[PDB]
């Protein structure tokens, strides 16, 4: 059996993770949920904790701690081991009793876990980008440490070209090892991407669009920050750099492609110009199920594609007119060093003062742009422990400094 | 990341045809980059001039033509090329010396119809790497080719017809070792689902019943984009040949009929698709052109560099996908019958499928008349216990299939 743990349980992610667990369940008992970990959604946990009865259960605020204990009381014959913040988190990493960790919490704040679950030797499914635009050098390093480590990601697009490749040759690697694409054959990438909501807007309509045009969907919700990103697109730039870094791709060697249909998940091209590609209905279950199975597949009762049905699917290349943070995230990726960090920093404010009516759409990217040309370059670390204490630094700075360049009402 | 040559030692049986010709194209181009590519040996049937200019350019070791008539013509020819002393083969007897070489590794076959089942028997039984791409030998030979397979452990079948080449191209290899292309039980190693098997739809898709019934050969042989035998591509017309690759896609991977869904993708950028027990689907695309799949089989399980054109998916823009009408196209229904029926049918379904696909090229009968001499040599047939040995099966095979052949001459001449 596998034995999992679920950090951000109770969000997007972390609900989609239990769902399609639970189904593959009725069909072989194969996953044993051993940990749920939240921030502060205290009932929403307790439901989760009902239902597949964790021997771990862990709240980051530890101001609901007692509320926890005192809900989780009325569930009978049921003596789980509760903890709190960061001991917790580390206690539940550090457990035998686990063998792979998906990380579905948001922000910045993902990348100590990721950090952790790593430290411990686990397989990490990863679909907190941020954790590795942030610290993509940083958890190469990590993971060139703790060999038995592995990062298999979530996020659909990258979960795509990694079922795409050949398993026989991943085997021989491992996500984020440098010769990762030579190893693996890889020529190009094609990113794929939904366009977002404002895709079809003319630079005119783009200027007074709002936050309220873009969070909703309908096939499924997700955070209100990664809906932003869709919008503004800074999500696949985003992506582009989590491809870099998880493949050893060169940036000149990935391509962004719009396709709305969102069948197609992504493609990858090998050195004799096939292409190989990954495909499904907009789902978020595949991708966090093959990060847990991996190397191997089981049998769901999900929906089989109906090509047919679908009948047609379209490309086409986005405009970097329209969604100029695109470009801003494949010029800090190309500079490399810190400035990956600081364009997601930023974002993250960005982004927020978007969300809350505070900035219009060119905004957001003309203040990432600002705060990307005052950063310089800094010497990376030589261990671990003071490039992590360097990257939150030039996080902090990065998101004092957005918030300046809007405090002074751009 | 170097030039760490380490050559493939390859022979082209029918190096004068579609695929030949596109086999040798391939290997030239990449042998352009880094020469990894050595070819062993050339073997055509009746072309002993265009055999002559490539064995000028690739000097292979062995040449053989299959037709004694032009057997001594050939050695004439070849005199002129200095500095060469290849051994000059004929008939049968030099391919079955050609298979049985220990310089040679892998086997294109080329060779189109029935044909092609006996250099692709005795590739096997020499335990080569066969790169398949006669289709034929596989729908009327299948159980007989899975038992040759079992007796010849290290020979293996690597299929080149495209949209085979592309279901084995979204395969983990490290599942494939455990196993082989036909074999019991691939589809299950592999966890395979379900197979989307993509079609052009050939140029009557677009047409109405009372349009296709007067229809002609001319107006079928006319494909826009590249050249392919006259059989092949009236098969394609009438979607016969889907018809046969879904027998072959069955025997290949071992995947249940109702697991095998035809649909029509005009654009044929999407090969075809394989739908895993998941339901996620993974599928091979590229620009629609022989020479990926063709490389790919001698590559395996490696991927070499190429100067071909990458695939612009933007410029491409669309895709589409849809349903195939059985009432136009009922040759397809006929192959689904045919391989569910199992035990002979299939050969009686591709020898019958041969007569009416000439006498249809000659313009002697109609469209819908293919699709009813095939109907009625399958009524028929009636199913035969199969041999256990090999040699017995084979005649067996060779007696079933010229039954069927003459079945479906006959039915042609009660009604002509
Ligand atoms: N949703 C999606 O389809 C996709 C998401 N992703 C990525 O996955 C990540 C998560 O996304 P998503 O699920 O949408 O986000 P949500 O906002 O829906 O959920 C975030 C989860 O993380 C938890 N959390 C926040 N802070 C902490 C903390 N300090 N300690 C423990 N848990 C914490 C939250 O708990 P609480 O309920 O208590 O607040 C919540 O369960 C993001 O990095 C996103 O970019 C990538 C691809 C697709
Ligand atoms: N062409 C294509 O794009 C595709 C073809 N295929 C399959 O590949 C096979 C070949 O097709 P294609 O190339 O179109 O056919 P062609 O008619 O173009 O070529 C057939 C080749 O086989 C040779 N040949 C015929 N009989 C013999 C024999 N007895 N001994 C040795 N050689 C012989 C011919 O030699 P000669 O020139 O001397 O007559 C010729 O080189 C078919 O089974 C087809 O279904 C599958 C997918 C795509
Ligand atoms: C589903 C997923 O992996 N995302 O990262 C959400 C991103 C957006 C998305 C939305 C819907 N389908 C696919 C992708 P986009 O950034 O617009 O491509
Ligand atoms: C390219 C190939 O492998 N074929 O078998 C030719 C098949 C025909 C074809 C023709 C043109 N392009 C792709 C396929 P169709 O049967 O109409 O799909
Ligand atoms: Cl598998
Ligand atoms: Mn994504
Ligand atoms: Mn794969
Ligand atoms: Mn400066
Ligand atoms: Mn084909």
């Amino acid at each position: 059996p596998i034995n999992v743990a679920i950090f951000g349980s109770t969000g997007s992610i972390g609900t989609n993770a239990l769902n399609i667990i639970r189904e593959c369940n009725k069909i072989e008992n194969v996953f044993n949920v051993k940990a749920l970990y939240v921030n502060k959604s205290v009932n929403e946990l307790y439901e989760q904790a009902r239902e597949f009865l964790p021997e771990y259960l862990c709240i980051h605020d530890k101001s609901v701690y007692e509320e926890l204990k005192e809900l989780v009381k009325n569930i009978k014959d049921y003596k789980p081991i509760i903890l709190c913040g960061d001991e917790g988190m580390k206690e539940i990493c550090s457990s035998n009793s686990i063998d792979k960790i998906v990380i579905g919490i948001d922000s910045f704040q993902g990348l100590y876990s990721t950090m952790y679950a790593i430290m411990n030797n686990k397989i990490v499914a990863l679909a907190n980008k941020e954790s590795i635009v942030s610290a993509g050098f940083f958890l190469k390093k990590l993971l060139n440490i703790h060999k038995n480590a592995k990062i298999i990601p979530v996020d659909s697009e990258h979960s795509a070209i990694f079922q795409c490749l050949d398993n026989n040759k991943v085997i021989k690697t491992k996500c984020l090892q440098d010769n990762f694409s030579k190893i693996n054959n890889i020529n190009k990438i094609f990113l794929c991407s939904s366009g977002g909501p404002f895709q079809n807007l003319t630079m005119d309509e783009l200027k007074n669009v709002t936050s309220e045009n873009a969070l909703k969907h309908p096939k499924w919700k997700m955070g209100k920050k990664i809906t932003i990103d869709s919008a503004t697109m800074m999500n696949k730039g985003l992506e582009v750099i989590e491809t870099h870094f998880l493949f050893d791709v060169d940036y000149n060697d990935i391509e962004v492609i719009v396709h709305k249909e969102c069948i197609i998940h992504s493609c990858v091209e090998f050195i004799d110009k096939s292409v190989i590609s990954q495909m499904y209905y907009p789902d978020m279950q595949i991708p966090i199920l093959y990060s847990l199975t991996w190397p191997d597949r089981i049998k769901t009762n999900l929906k089989p594609l109906d090509l047919a049905q679908v009948s047609t699917l379209t490309f086409h290349k986005p405009s970097l007119e329209h969604f100029p943070c695109i470009k801003l995230a494949y010029q800090a990726g190309i500079k490399g060093n810190f400035y990956p960090t600081v364009l997601n920093a930023s974002n993250e404010i960005a982004n927020n003062l978007f969300l809350n009516n505070k900035i219009k759409y060119f905004d957001i990217s003309s203040i990432i742009s600002q705060v990307l040309e005052s950063f310089n370059s800094q010497k990376v670390s030589e261990n671990s422990e003071d490039l992590m204490k360097q990257i939150l630094q030039i996080h902090s700075w990065a998101k004092d400094k957005a918030t300046d360049i809007y405090n002074k009402h751009n």
